[PDB]
DNA sequence: ATTATGACGCT
DNA sequence: AGCGTCATA
């Protein structure tokens, strides 16, 4: 009734890069623009492993997790760039200085959440308020809404034929039937929010050249849903009011968090798919399988209802440097772990610097991570040290310090059982 | 031999 | 503290 709670409190966005790794190297070189392309990162393996795809090359089936050599055979006119390797391993310089390009750009907006690399949320909300006091009970022109995309509409009553057209037809029903009298209409403000959004996208795109996604909603949930809506290069607004609809055919593993064993468990136990047929449940059945906060979160959220914030945080949390030894390449003697533990140190040493001398801080807590042949598990075993200094030989060390005992071999020099990963993360940060 | 990252929850 | 889940660069 008039005490349900809607979760229209916030304007929240959620922005995208667009395949950015392929968006970088086609900057850099043209010859790769407007191509089939993908990034690789090594070669000798079966071509190299694939990690991004730009849109033309998607649409002939090639995807990340492949092998260079097979999406050549589904499209061999697929032209690759290489991730720059140095110390014997992956680079992303070149890409987390192009995403600080963006997020310095973003934050010049509004305040913005670091998720990834390539995506941030927005908190709108604010801004949105200044917006709709500059526009004084002026109506909003579609020419404000280039690339915007109105989840559910249109909808009712032959141009009819294209995605452009429907787009517009879209627009201009949710437009037509706004009522710009109310400045706290959620609606209004959900719209002004994209109006927002397409002007921040403009601002990415001018300085910087890169394209990218948007989605606008009430909630972080709900704005990331919406993001993947409409891909490339624009931007979908999810109303409160498109929810029951969109719900209602979404399969449960589309809404973050739950593509994993979560929700899973959810279409097991209840006997469902989509989102929407969790209305039918009660918030205390909802906790008596999945956990009072998954339970809680469950019942709010399949009613377009969700509540965590957007953090004020524009850096990353923690800085690692990871190498996988797989097959017969597993590290089986100590040199060999040693040398490799200090190209590791050698890179986070570089990080470290400059991320101190650029941000004003420093990390004090060193996490040393392995994986051991055999077992199935990302990680094998994880112990953290302190940091008290930004040298490489001396974080090398002290790695190996809290690993060494992990040595089975009987023979100071021979390492078992091979180890297939290493890792070093740098995090507990303090101002300096 | 589905990388090399990143964020967060549980106990 | 050390482990596990979820997410795509």
């Amino acid at each position: 009734g008039p005490h349900m709670a809607t979760g229209q409190d916030r304007v929240v966005a959620l922005v995208d890069m667009d395949c950015f790794f392929v968006q970088v190297e086609q900057r850099q070189n043209p010859h790769l623009r407007n191509k089939p392309c993908a990034v690789v990162q090594y070669k000798s393996w079966k071509g190299g492993g694939i990690i991004a795809v730009s849109y033309e090359a998607r649409a002939f089936g090639v995807t990340r997790s492949m092998w260079a050599d097979d999406a050549k055979k589904l499209c061999p006119d697929l032209l690759l760039a290489q991730v720059r390797e140095s110390r014997g391993k992956a680079n992303l310089t070149k890409y987390r200085e192009a995403s600080v390009e963006v997020m310095e750009i973003m934050s010049r907006f509004a305040v913005i959440e670091r998720a990834s690399i390539d995506e941030a949320y927005v908190d709108l909300t604010s801004a949105v308020q200044e917006r709709l006091q500059k526009l004084q009970g002026q109506p909003i022109s579609a020419d404000l809404l280039p690339s915007t995309y109105i989840e559910g509409l249109p909808q009712g009553p032959e141009e009819t034929v294209q995605k452009e057209g429907m787009r517009k037809q879209g627009l201009f029903q949710w437009l037509d039937s706004l009522q710009i009298d109310n400045l706290t209409s959620p609606d209004l403000q959900l719209t002004v929010g994209a109006v927002i959004v397409e002007e921040m996208r403009a601002a990415i795109e001018r300085e910087t050249g890169f394209q990218c996604s948007a989605g606008i909603s009430h909630n972080k949930v709900l704005a990331k849903l919406a993001c993947g809506l409409n891909k490339p290069n624009r931007q979908t607004l999810v109303s409160h009011g498109s929810v029951p609809q969109l719900f209602s055919q979404m399969p449960i593993r589309k809404i973050r968090s739950l593509g994993g064993k979560l929700g899973a468990s959810v279409i097991e136990i209840l006997g469902i798919e989509y989102m929407g047929e969790l209305t039918q449940f009660t918030e205390s059945q909802l906790q008596s399988h999945f956990g009072e906060k998954n339970g809680s979160w469950l019942y709010a959220m399949c009613r377009g209802i969700e509540h965590d914030p957007v953090k004020p945080r524009q850096l990353p949390k923690t800085i690692g440097c990871s190498k996988n030894f797989p097959g017969k390449t597993a590290l089986a003697t100590r040199e060999q772990v040693q040398w490799w533990l200090l190209q590791l140190a050698q890179e986070l040493e570089e990080r470290l610097t400059k991320d101190r001398n650029d941000n004003d801080r420093v990390a004090t807590q060193l996490v040393v991570s392995i994986r051991v042949q055999g077992d199935k598990r990302l990680s094998s075993l994880r112990r953290c040290c302190a940091l008290t200094r930004y040298d490489a030989h001396k974080m090398s060390h002290d790695a190996f310090t809290v690993i060494k005992n992990c040595n089975t071999s009987g023979i100071q020099t021979e390492w078992s059982p091979p180890l297939t990963m290493l890792f070093l993360c740098a995090t507990k940060f303090s101002a300096s």
